[PDB]
């Protein structure tokens, strides 16, 4: 029925034979034939199929409201699965500001492979359709992006990929299937980095992906099966136990986010706050026609480096870590750790600025996050 | 000194902080770091990099004799990392019967991505220096192979590859590090699935790889940093477990193996006896020059589909399933499992015919794999 | 600061070596010493201490308000530990309706040893004072208790103990620490299965202790190591990782709590319903003087055993299984789970009725378990 | 049929549910109830049962050919449980020289719940005979007992229990089952630290229990399951992969331990060798009456603790470290790390001088293992 239920409920995740309440860690790679090639229950090599994996694999399918589930040893490399549908020659529309290892591989790797990609604007969808060449194949977009949290319009973007034949991807990771379910947009395919919300405690790397198209879902199994960058049964079985209080951490890092975002835009040494609930925020009204809630991201301007870094040190409850996702709320900098191979003056055309921060809400009290953040801006 | 004490203490696998005596597991997925870019020990994201998987890593550099060890999530995420070293309109040389994962891999992806393959017969080396392409870039050799245990010598392969430019690698999971070694005889890249005997136990699905070449070694990490087929911490774990003991398992099984080739010679239900101690086996010279020891894979003709599953149903000790390298001797057909897709007149002229029986030897008392093996050919 | 932030950031859950922002799994059973007698880290045998193992009792003595923590294989391992703090002839003071697996302990096992118990109705702490013996060494206390809820004064039981002399423990499984600190009411001894709440995924069998005092923990120490019932390190990195939620979890059953109350109290089909929320029920002003939330557990009668059975079979939500504290709302019966021994006539005059029904209120969204349970009720 | 292949054969150690060649993983504490009492398998609370302690429960039956094991969170814990069989007044007979954490618990524990001890040279079973006091209920052999490796006479040891009534129980840990099975010699207990040998890896803390007596292994399991201390599902699983591999562990360090004693006895800086191979060693001929094999660990007598300390600096593949039955060879000094409570002049008396080096045999390469301890004692 309703969300908090499906997430307990959802997908299966007991034993059917002792009637154990989890998942059992199969960690085993074979298994017995009683008759060459009679599967008792299906299963004859766990790079083809584990039973922890596949448990994990039901939950993402029923959480993004689906039919199948794919669980790969990471975020990127669920996303290289999905890549590797196109042949050279094929070309990708992808949000020009998407994550930095997506853009990576395909500029760096399946350039290489001929696959062609074009990054735009996808924040005005006639933008995609400008894009769109008689070879275009994908469009793969990431909604909101990282780390100024831009905004695309899902159903749209679905239409028009629709409209002329391409496989239309969504990165949910930022939103998760809590507050987002691209599936049900028209969407073909939508995956997530485990390693974040999903796995939720910051001891998990992994992807995942679903799909409701039964030829689509034959291709992924097809590549994960050939190219083997499956997800371990010990980090399935973590999976699915951290997604089981994905509805609540979500939600304490909403009421949070809220309270955050009132003190920032109040505080005198921040200047722009960006985020999807600002209602001056650019496609606000997309986001909250497409979603019910927020994510926990936030970036935000404080005056340069030194400010920056000063923040950092006056924070008790803001922790300095790669990653997203944590119970801990994180803190970073991009200029310095995702975008310092960019000069500098187009770091700051893009908005990069030396006093951006990021954080990432975690699920501490909301009073202390809001007062640790406060107290530390005004040592500025 | 010697391979034994090699395998206990050889890598680092102890915790320098508290002394254990075993690698700690590393569930987690990115690391504290103390001022922007000082990392405490050089860790910032598990996918990146994870102290338990350095440790299995620096484990088969050891024991290849290579200076960078790679782990990935299966034996074909590791091959498929390799492959990715080449670019649209390069050419690789593999072995004609190379292991049907990686020919579907190399046949059915990265052929969709312009790389060009040929499967020639490098039992005569020659017959490689005639496949070499201008646009060849890679030699890819299996030894021995699957199902039929086909030797190819490693030593004059290194040699064609370094005179004409080629990345030379091996397949070297049937031998494992305990008997071959192809980095001393001038191989740039060695591989493995792990799958098989470096785990040793059938519970982890795992790929490793090492190389001496640092600019090798370089492009490695950066592809495997980009699509992320990366080994978790949990199985890491259990591979540098199952690896302690593989100087003693290897030996149980080549006094098996020894034994058991003694009596399918001798039988009357048997026909050919395929393996590279048989001393009219080609390039049994070279299979010696190259190893000190031996692969448990044997192959056996007997004499139809219903001998050799009567054959399967007799046996009290062997077991069918998939895989190989367990510490369980098993048992399979492989015109039935592996090569089921090839029509059945292509199968026979290869040699894989209805009765051909693929055994993997495991670590049962030597006179019971016998006594059971002869006992039940008995009743053909 | 506050409670959801301690949860986070209190006790030491981080890796100094690495920084790895989880605690470190420290499968191993040994370390390394650099001279004979000198510890790196302290640590020389993973029985007497494993770091693992530390950092869980590092979170419950900071979560109790102590100083000392111990992990125990499972509940009733520490609840023997303490138990065997004390000599035969020496005698213990309980609550009347202790948890069975604790009467059992009690009166099977070390009545044998000597140590000899009463079970008093301690809502009045009167009855303890009349109690206690010139033997009397221990005082053991839960509340609230199983399953009919009798809430005991805490801190009245310290001070009874403190004057004559007694070891104080409060068995606090039902409140866990987020609402019921037992340790800052004067008590000498806090005990948790964390089999329950704690770990609160219904996937680790674990023990918790935490006291303050130096004497009793050494004593406990010495227990621990020479009866060995000590917790794993792979269960307790999954106690770390669920206690991470708790205060998430215990807020949102209390929600569910109140509202199912509600429907309980209206409902024809239901009699009485007990749980200490109930402003008639017994002590209800202590509970609310020595806690500050509740317990997810509540019991209510229906008619008959025909009723109960039904009332399980009606409901989609509420899972019959045997424990408490799960993220799944699960249902039992205890006339025929916990005390089908006991001769029915006595069941009855104890109050554990053939109609009453126990549940244990899970994370599930609360209008669901509300209208489930109260539809299931409608079909009696 | 044969030893190598019974580890491998014998036990429950594949889930008959997937056809999974190894056992599952059950991190999980209770069981889906299909109708209130009926058990789909048989589980119900995973400390009374759980199906991954279940699988290495019939591993040690098996290997010590007896119909109930048993697995305890340690060595110790399971000593405990045995001990617990016995009530206030009971009396025990154990070796004079047993295990310290056994002689801890004995005297520090149950002395104070009134169960008495007397340890005697049972080397002379007659001596045990003399001992027997109207109230004594159990005999409790080590054989071969550390650290000076005295044999004690199984078989008559169990007659003499038989005739007077008494629970007989043999610590088998040093021998382990592949070369010694006290329950065929008339023994009614046999019991392991699983710690050492069985595990075999240094990354499990465990004990193992096994018996025959259906009317003792019902004691057992109320007493494990009122008191708790259970083995947890991954260290069962990480015991059952240990186990697979113990019979070629134990032949390595077998051909180990006679080349190493050659040595030790023809080296000029060693005085007294203790192992019971050796033909003048005390009960030479009964050892071999009652095993077939030898245990790893040996003791030597060195000139003083200064010789005792260089040994340990010298040697490049002996380890520093508490514990036994690790793949790495383990080098100690008794009277600085397991003696140093008892005077110089007591130590001196026993036997256990300042230059008493204990050695557990690991499983290295074997002329690497002799070379290493001569050059090093060479240095004396
Ligand atoms: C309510 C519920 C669903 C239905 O989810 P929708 O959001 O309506 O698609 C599915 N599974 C479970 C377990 C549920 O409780
Ligand atoms: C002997 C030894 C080596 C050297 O191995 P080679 O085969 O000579 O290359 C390396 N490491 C350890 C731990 C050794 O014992
Ligand atoms: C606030 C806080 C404490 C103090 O907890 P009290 O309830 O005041 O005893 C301890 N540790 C951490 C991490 C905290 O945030
Ligand atoms: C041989 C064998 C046995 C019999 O063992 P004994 O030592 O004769 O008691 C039991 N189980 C298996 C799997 C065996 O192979
Ligand atoms: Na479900
Ligand atoms: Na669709
Ligand atoms: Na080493
Ligand atoms: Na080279
Ligand atoms: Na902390
Ligand atoms: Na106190
Ligand atoms: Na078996
Ligand atoms: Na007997």
């Amino acid at each position: 029925s309703n969300k908090k239920t499906k997430l307990i409920h959802g997908g299966h995740t007991t034993d059917d034979y002792t009637g154990a309440v989890t998942t059992p860690i199969y960690q085993t790679s074979t298994y017995l034939q009683d008759d060459i090639g009679d599967l008792r229950q299906g299963y004859e090599y766990s790079r083809t199929a584990n039973p922890t994996r596949s448990s994990v694999e039901s939950v993402i399918a029923t959480l993004e409201n689906g039919k199948h589930g794919f669980a790969f040893s990471s975020g990127v490399a669920a996303i290289s699965a999905v890549v590797m549908l196109l042949d050279k020659g094929d070309h990708i529309i992808l949000n020009s500001d998407v994550y930095g290892g997506t853009y990576r591989a395909l500029t760096k790797v399946f350039t290489r492979f001929g696959i062609e990609v074009d990054f735009v604007d996808t924040t005005h969808t006639d933008s995609i359709v400008q894009a769109i060449r008689p070879t275009t194949k994908m469009l793969f977009i990431e909604t909101p992006s990282n780390p100024l949290l831009r905004v695309t319009d899902i159903k749209k973007s679905a239409e028009i990929a629709k409209e002329h034949g391409l496989i239309s991807v969504v990165d949910n990771t930022f939103m998760t299937p809590y507050y987002q379910n691209p599936l049900d947009l028209g969407i073909d395919i939508v995956l997530h980095s485990a390693t974040k919300y999903l796995g939720g405690h910051s001891d998990v790397v992994a992807g995942l992906v679903a799909t409701s198209d039964d030829k689509l879902a034959e291709r992924l199994a097809f590549i994960s099966n050939s190219t083997g960058g499956i997800l371990g049964p010990q980090d399935s079985y973590l999976l699915v136990r951290g997604i089981k209080t994905l509805g609540l951490r979500m939600e304490q890092i909403n009421r949070s986010v809220i309270e955050i975002i009132k003190m920032l835009q109040a505080h005198p040494a921040v200047q722009q706050v960006f985020h999807p609930s600002i209602e001056s925020h650019l496609n606000h009204d997309v986001h909250m026609a497409q979603a019910d809630g927020h994510t926990g991201v936030i970036a935000f301007e404080v005056k340069n480096t030194e400010s920056a870094k000063q923040l950092i040190k006056a924070t008790s409850y803001y922790t300095l870590a790669e990653s997203l996702g944590a119970v801990e709320s994180l803190i970073s900098v991009p200029a310095l750790m995702t975008h310092a191979s960019i000069p500098a003056d187009i770091r700051a055309k893009e908005g990069i600025t030396d006093g951006l921060v990021r954080i990432s809400v975690g699920i501490e009290d909301t009073e202390d996050l809001v007062d640790d953040l406060k107290q530390a801006l005004d040592t500025l």
